[PDB]
DNA sequence: ATTTATGACGT
DNA sequence: ACGTCATA
């Protein structure tokens, strides 16, 4: 009577260093070279936000200043994010992301998780594929970039090991040693190979993927073998996988709650959670978190793949660090106008493309000396896709935040978000 | 001065 | 409504 969280087949697809691949498709000179994408070149060469795998090998990471990355990797090539109205403009990447998600939707139900990753619900697609091929062995040739986590168990080249693990898996499927859920995952992986082939053929982009029974395991699986590969994590693989898996690697446990789990229970690995009762976990972390942890450490999670190919919000913001912090009224107004103009453009395009209208405008700011990402959030009605009205409306709602033709304390961040979409 | 985005939850 | 958390 003990449920095993084996009801669904779920994938998570992550475009490998996505902004970089976009620039590399556009500029063949960047292909197969150590390359990074930077925004804002003046200050320390700019901030790196995406890094090719060739560059990662030199120790280049995101959130590194380009000048610093050049010390680690002198031959590093850089592509700059487009800058419009004095701020980074991510339109090219948003549009490329749409290219990929449109291809994914042909194969299965997708949840847009971010600009560069999507969850995929393959349960239905797997059931249908299982009827078309019935009692036919699944050839290793259908899974040319698939790793089976945990295998092989029992040749000094990675590709050799991959194939040996796959053979062991498939030989035990064909034997009848594995379970029907295992067959379901395997077929799911075949479909993902097919989806990933179609993405590469049609866009030129490569991606890694994880296939498992829920989103957390799929996300975890995806990161196990990168770039351009996919990993199947079976329910059976979970005890060994979790036995040495730091708690912070599991999605949603990378922050404060994860650190609390570690500190309060005196443990380090995900698997160690199984020794606590559900009541115990709830007593420390709350009813929801405790229940979630109890199921998750056993490889079980029920968060559905939401059928949502489009972002629920459309926002833009700009930080104004250090000396650049906004300190006059005219300056604060000029930047609201810049933000509002980008937002109007993206909103109008959204309306035309997606048949919806935003109804709420959220204004957020951060004041100098406040550690919290947001110092304050206020909303007002968004009635007109008009940059001047939007910027003026936003000024109105945050104007009282100023102590006193001058602005103090200085603003270190402005954020306009369009939310609350309705069909149009 | 590691951005500029996102989605979710608690109250 | 508003603040906080988590992710890349």
């Amino acid at each position: 009577h003990m449920a095993t969280g084996q009801d669904r087949v779920v994938a998570l697809v992550d475009m490998d260093c996505f902004f970089v691949q976009v620039e590399q498709r556009q500029n063949p000179h960047l292909r197969n070279k150590p390359c990074a994408v930077v925004q804002y070149k003046s200050w320390k060469g700019g901030g790196i936000i995406a890094v090719s795998y060739e560059a990662r090998a030199f120790g280049v990471t995101r959130s590194m200043w380009a000048d610093d990355a050049k010390k680690l990797c002198p031959d590093l090539l850089l592509a700059q994010v487009r800058e419009s109205r004095g701020k980074a403009n991510l339109t090219k990447y948003r549009e490329a992301s749409v290219e990929v998600m449109e291809i994914m939707s042909r194969f299965a139900v997708i949840e847009r998780a971010s600009i560069d990753e999507a969850y995929v619900d393959l349960t239905s697609a797997v059931q249908e594929r299982l009827q078309k091929l019935q009692g036919q062995p699944i050839s290793a040739d259908l899974l040319p970039s698939t790793y089976i986590e945990g295998l092989p168990q029992g040749t000094v080249q990675k590709e050799g090991m991959r194939k040996q693990g796959l053979f062991q898996w498939l030989d035990s499927l064909q034997i009848d040693n594995l379970t029907s859920p295992d067959l379901q995952l395997t077929v799911g992986a075949v479909i993902v190979e097919e989806m990933r082939a179609a993405i590469e053929r049609e866009t030129g982009f490569q991606c890694s993927a994880g296939i498992s029974h829920n989103k957390v395991l799929a996300k975890l699986a995806c990161g196990l073998n990168k770039p351009n590969r996919q990993t199947l994590v079976s329910h059976g693989s979970v005890p060994q996988l979790f036995s040495q898996m730091p708690i912070r690697k599991i999605r949603s446990l990378g922050g404060k709650l994860g650190a609390s789990v570690i500190e309060i229970l005196g443990i380090e690995y995900m698997g160690e959670l199984t020794q606590f009762t559900e009541s115990q976990l709830q007593s420390h972390f709350g009813e929801k978190n405790g229940s979630w942890l109890y199921a998750m450490c056993r490889g079980i999670e029920h968060d559905p793949v939401k059928p949502r190919q489009l972002p629920k919000t459309i926002g833009c913001s700009k930080n104004f660090p250090g000396k650049t912090a906004l300190a006059t009224r005219e300056q604060v107004q000029w930047w609201l106008l810049q933000l509002a103009q980008e937002l109007e453009e993206r909103l109008t395009k959204d309306r035309n493309d997606n048949d919806r209208v935003a109804t709420q405008l959220v204004v957020s700011i951060r004041v100098q000396g406040d550690k919290r990402l947001s110092s304050l959030r206020r909303c007002c009605a968004l009635t007109r896709y008009d940059a001047h009205k939007m910027s003026h409306d936003a000024f109105t709602v945050i104007k009282n935040c100023n102590t006193s033709t001058e602005w103090s304390p200085p603003l270190t961040m402005l954020f306009l978000c369009a939310t609350k979409f309705s069909a149009s």
